[PDB]
């Protein structure tokens, strides 16, 4: 099954970390926790923004272009992403904006941080029909010393 993970401002509003005004140590806490010990599949700008592999995941990067790092996998097509993959329960979709879109239909779940936060840009997360999806977890938390902005976070299921 294929799930995407995304922190997202007011407006489904994304963008890379240092375009991003938020320092949310929680929500990095639940992306890491989340994610590890599965394959992460992401666009080359969030690549480049990351700037090393993450560790305990297969990293593979969707580009049309050749890779230019041997420590990841390069892919260059949906398709081959998946096959990728391997024989795994979770794959996990992290953006950016094109990336999110090209895997919204395929995609089973949505694991979604929603911060109060208002900011300027050009990305947006795809929009996704609330009708077909389920709700099956949110959790509300106000900010705080360590964490900036107010946050929710939700899992979503496809109907
Ligand atoms: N909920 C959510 N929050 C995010 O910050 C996030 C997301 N989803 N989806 C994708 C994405 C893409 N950007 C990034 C940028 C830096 C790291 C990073 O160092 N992560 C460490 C933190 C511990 C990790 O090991 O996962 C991860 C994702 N960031
Ligand atoms: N687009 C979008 N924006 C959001 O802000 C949003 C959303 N989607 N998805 C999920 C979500 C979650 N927001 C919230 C907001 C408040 C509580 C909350 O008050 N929780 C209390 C229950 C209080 C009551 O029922 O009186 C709790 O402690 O569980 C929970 C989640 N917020
Ligand atoms: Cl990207
Ligand atoms: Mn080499």
């Amino acid at each position: 099954m294929i799930s995407l993970i995304a922190a997202l401002a007011v407006d489904r509003v994304i963008g890379m970390e240092n375009a991003m005004p938020w320092n949310l140590p929680a929500d990095l806490a639940w992306f890491k926790r989340n994610t590890l010990d599965k394959p992460v599949i992401m666009g080359r700008h969030t690549w480049e923004s990351i700037g090393r592999p993450l560790p305990g995941r297969k990293n593979i990067i969707l580009s049309s272009q050749p890779g230019t790092d041997d420590r990841v996998t390069w892919v260059k097509s949906v398709d081959e992403a998946i096959a990728a993959c391997g024989d795994v329960p979770e794959i996990m979709v992290i953006g950016g904006g094109r990336v999110y879109e090209q895997f919204l239909p395929k995609a089973q779940k949505l694991y979604l941080t929603h911060i109060d936060a208002e900011v300027e840009g050009d990305t947006h997360f795809p929009d996704y029909e609330p009708d077909d999806w389920e709700s099956v977890f949110s959790e509300f938390h106000d900010a705080d010393a360590q964490n900036s902005h107010s946050y929710c976070f939700e899992i979503l299921e496809r109907r």
